[PDB]
């Protein structure tokens, strides 16, 4: 048992040192590495329940059972001693600093996971180099490094939600009593774009600071595995050379897809060109249903944009269904047009984008519905957010063996191990695993430690909480009602739940009974809360706290002798007492 | 054991059903209760698993084992057929409804807590009636029916921080693109304040009706207790008359003190004032240092008032003081000012308050600093928020044997009792307890189960959760770091800290490394979860879900196993690693 433990550790760890804390020797070449500037990891065998056997059975692989005991890349390299030996006459550089490899670690692509497990290794002695470069949208939109999260994704996107909530703050404003003329308020998208990219600017630059100040190499260079040590690099001047590492992350994570009809590729755009587009989008089809749809329908229309959406079927699949409605009914109601049952067969252009005025072109959308009408309407953009897709044959030489799904996603073993043994793959390229950036970056920093510091600890990827940031606000954790009465039945699920409205929104005469909230929990298990829903303004804020709860087991009882904050949202989860079976209505 | 819990249950239920869900004759009776209009509590006993032993301990009270039993008011009203030969001849009227005294319960006081309790005891048969009235201020300030909160707390106080954090987003609104006249926009006090006047009303109102249709009696009279089960009502004539209830609940709250010092009372004014104030403050002083005097002096300034708040020794005293620090630093650096280690001599007027106009009179407050040097400067308005005290020598003829405490607070077991039994304590005048609406709720609803339907749950009022709603939000669940090291020493604490900034922020150029939140941890009992601290926006919604986890015995490992959601200002919880300890420093 804990003999496979150390063998990994010490083939894979770059710079690892065992240790004690009550002892001096330990504390002793600490503070040595420390003045030479060389990193490492460290394991204090003090603090493990294990290490009673491990500082035994370590002198397998030294011959040896004092502390301290220090190694690279597998193999032993002495006691107090003969590492102060190696400082001694100068030699513990390319000692500490040789390796087969040019790298400890190879990531191939600089995005929310690639760059937090390159930093996180880079922490323990591992040597590191991060590729990441971006293949341009057809229009050839690109941008710096931080991936989809900074540049295209979570980031700006959020930004854009937060200034179409602003516009529910200027007419909030004046049921408070500010002097607002609302007969004279406009929005500017470039001012807008503007502050968004200078904010994105500055992330592409913090991380490549960040890079440099861990001894992070980054390359911008396009990376391809041709073999399971090896990755072709070909950069900015189309220059090809080779790199060789220990471990390889794959990081590389997905694009948008298009729809294959007339016209999209060349006249449609992307979240990917949304968030840096240099004109207001203006009148506007979205055709998609996913979160990110009708986030960007959402925060357009908050702009005062003439906005619609083409659903083919259901909106937000995969999600509670409940929830989604009511987030489609919120939108409906606060301008967002839906074009229900839809599809689209081809895109016409009308106009050419101007980037002599900075003004959108013009399209005629050609679709038709289920119930056979024909749909033909005019918009200035069209945006297409149809799902993502990884583009893995153009960076896996598919002789290396890296298995692959279906879907072009890589098939991993629960610790992120891909079929060839050194190459790991994180995000959302990793087969199954929920796409979030968070997930992508507890993976990469958890893998990283596993590699290069010896730990254990697996990343969760279950009750991964979300929050979709339509106008009004969803957040979720764990199961949808739908899936909970699939997987236990419909008589072994009770699902408390109540409307509420924020006390912001009565002064402002916004609605009663829109904003809402439930636990699903199991009547067969005492109760456990086995997924949380809530549909209101900061629902990410609520959300976030709960997922520890539930992570923990929460059931109804724990959160109904938790006391509420008041006054808050989020406090009525901790009075709810409306069941559904109960037939009574959640109204306030 | 289970004969001490149902010798009270049935001595003390107006009127309760034991039952059982697979059997008929059960079943049976309810039907004709409902029909009948007729509300009682309701035990099923194949639910617990005490059931085995009461259904025959049952057998002392009625000379009997079956089930349906039927109760009233301490005594057994019989059978499947005993009880439809009472609907039967009609007499199930005069039964349920006759008592030695006019009500099972009075509430004395119509405030959260009161009102809560009310009301879950109508819902199990007792006949209720709650008492309410409001001592005008010294000026002659007035209000209806629902208490501290409702009237002159959190609720129009929260409303006043609304309108406030709006004047920031007039601000950020234009860095996100919106063409906003700030050298045109001002604030308008009337308008506000009658926008929360009038959702006061409809809470008033909200009130009366949810009273009328759970047949509670609401009579808006003051009430004394004479002898236990004796109460006096003086109303709004003068006239005075006398009522009977078994149970008495005490939930008559507190008022504002007043500093003795010349002319306080005549032209100072509280919060109970500050709410329904006609006129703007204008150029205001505010006197105290507890959350209630930094959220009002926060949202007068933010509303663009002349605000300065004069504290006598230390800022929020009983909160955490790190964090007290950090709230005072964001108020001084956003305009409010400090008028540090200072008090109030006297209050001398040198203009009256100006119905004709609605505007503020003019005061100059003289006092002196530690220093020496002498404070003396004018004021349009000048607030106390010194503290606050219960009035019950004006409801408690001391004959009776309420015990109270120094402070004038009532002496209470864990179950809310006083020491007259039949009467008991909820609220703010519950010595020792947590000042919170919410708690309050939990107390008056909790206690209200025990009396009339047998329920055993206790309030639990350890880690209740707040939030300070000044202009930057401070949101805590658990100890203090000062309060854990004196409970376990230094040595066993381990503190985890960030700052952090909110996404809202970057666009908008507030500032960096100021909103700031820390884990304050047990080393000896697996880094325990002792007290979560945040400072930032949103401070409730984040800090509620964590109580949960928190009250289930939160570790770190629970926290960092958790994944964030991004992106939001909750998830910096799941990532930090800083420790205090380290002297490295929490800056991003
Ligand atoms: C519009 C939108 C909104 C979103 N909003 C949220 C949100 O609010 N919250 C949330 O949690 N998630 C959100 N997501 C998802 C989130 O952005 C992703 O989960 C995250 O970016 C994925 O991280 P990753 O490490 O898998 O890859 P990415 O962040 O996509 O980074 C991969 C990088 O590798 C580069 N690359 C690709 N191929 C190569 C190659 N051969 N050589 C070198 N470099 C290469 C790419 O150009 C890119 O820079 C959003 C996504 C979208 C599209
Ligand atoms: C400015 C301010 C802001 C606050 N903000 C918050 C906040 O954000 N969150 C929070 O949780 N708490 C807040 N609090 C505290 C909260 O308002 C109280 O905890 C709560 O109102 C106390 O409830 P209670 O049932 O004890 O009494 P109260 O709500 O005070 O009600 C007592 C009632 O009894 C009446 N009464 C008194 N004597 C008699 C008598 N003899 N006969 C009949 N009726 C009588 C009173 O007039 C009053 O209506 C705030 C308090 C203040 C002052
Ligand atoms: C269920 C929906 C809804 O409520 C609002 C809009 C919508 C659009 C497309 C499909 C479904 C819906
Ligand atoms: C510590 C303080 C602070 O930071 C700001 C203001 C203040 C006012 C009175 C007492 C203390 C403080």
């Amino acid at each position: 048992g804990t003999s496979q433990w150390l063998r990994k550790t010490v083939d894979s760890a770059a710079v690892i040192l065992f240790s004690k804390t009550t002892c001096p020797y330990c504390k002793k070449v600490k503070d040595v590495l420390a003045e030479a500037k060389i990193k490492h990891a460290t394991i204090e065998l003090d603090q493990l329940s294990n290490g009673s056997a491990i500082q035994k059975c370590l002198a397998s692989f030294s011959k040896i059972e004092t502390v301290p005991q220090m190694f690279v890349r597998g193999k032993f390299i002495g006691d107090s001693q003969t590492v102060l030996k190696y400082y001694s006459n100068d030699e513990l550089a390319g000692i500490v600093n040789e390796s087969k490899y040019d790298y400890d670690l190879i990531v191939i692509g600089g995005g929310s996971g690639g760059l937090a497990a390159g930093k996180e290794a880079a922490k323990y002695g591992a040597k590191t180099a991060v590729l990441d470069y971006v293949e341009p949208t057809p229009i050839g939109t690109t941008w710096g490094l931080g991936g989809t999260c900074v540049n295209v994704g979570c980031i700006p996107k959020k930004l854009m939600h937060q200034a179409g909530l602003l516009s529910h703050a200027l007419e909030d404003a004046e049921h408070f009593g500010w002097s607002l003329d609302r007969s004279k308020i406009s929005h500017n998208w470039s001012t807008m774009v503007e502050g968004v990219q200078s904010h994105i600017g500055s992330l592409n630059w913090g991380y490549k600071v960040a890079l440099r100040d861990n001894q992070v190499t980054y390359l911008n260079a396009k990376g391809r595995l041709i073999s399971p040590h090896e990755v072709q690099i070909t950069d900015k001047n189309q220059k090809v050379s080779t790199i060789t590492g220990n471990k390889i992350i794959l990081a590389t994570g997905e694009r948008p897809k298009y729809p294959e009809i007339p016209g999209a590729v060349e006249y449609g755009i992307t979240s990917d060109d949304l968030f840096s587009l240099p004109y207001f989008p203006g009148k506007t089809l979205v055709i998609g249903a996913s979160y990110v749809a009708l986030e960007c329908a959402g925060f357009l229309a908050s702009l005062g944009g003439d906005v619609t959406v083409m659903v083919r079927s259901i909106l937000l699949r995969g999600f509670d269904q409940q929830m989604a409605e009511k987030v489609g009914d919120y939108m409906e109601n606060h301008g967002v047009k839906f074009a229900k049952l839809c599809v689209p067969d081809e895109i016409k252009q009308l106009k050419v984008v101007d980037t002599e005025n900075n003004k959108p072109g013009l399209l005629l959308v050609k679709g038709h519905y289920t119930d056979g009408k024909k749909f033909e309407e005019e918009f200035e953009t069209v945006i297409f957010a149809v799902g993502r897709e990884p583009q893995l044959s153009k960076v896996l030489c598919e002789t290396v063996g890296v298995k692959l799904d279906k879907n072009g996603r890589v098939v991993c073993t629960d610790d992120e191990q891909t079929t060839v043994s050194n190459v790991y793959a994180i995000g959302d390229i990793n087969a199954g695993k929920p796409q979030l950036t968070p997930v992508a970056i507890q993976a990469g920093r958890y893998l990283a430690r596993r590699l290069f510091a010896g730990a254990t600890e697996l990343t969760d990827y279950s009750n991964v909480a979300t929050t979709v940031f339509t106008p009004l606000e969803y957040g979720a954790c764990g199961l949808s009602e739908e899936d909970a009465i699939e997987k236990y039945g419909d008589k072994d699920i009770e699902v408390y739940h109540s409307n509420f409205k924020p006390l912001e929104w009565t002064v402002a005469h916004r609605e009663d009974n829109v904003c809402y909230m439930k636990l699903v929990c199991r009547k067969s298990d005492n109760m456990r809360v086995l997924g949380l829903h809530v549909l209101g303004p900061n629902a990410g804020e609520i959300t976030q706290g709960y997922a520890v709860a539930i992570k923990m087991g929460a059931t109804k009882a724990d959160f109904d002798r938790t006391i509420g904050i008041h006054p808050t949202c989020s406090e009525t989860f901790t009075t709810l007492h409306v069941t559904k079976k109960s037939g009574v209505s959640p109204i306030v």
